[PDB]
């Protein structure tokens, strides 16, 4: 899974970006 690897990397997961803010550390 080549393109499918970068697809989930940053795509339909705009809801996870919420607990990503704290991941800044």
């Amino acid at each position: 899974m080549p393109l499918v690897d970068f697809f989930c990397e940053t795509c339909s997961k705009p809801w996870l970006v919420g607990w990503w803010d704290q991941f800044k550390r």
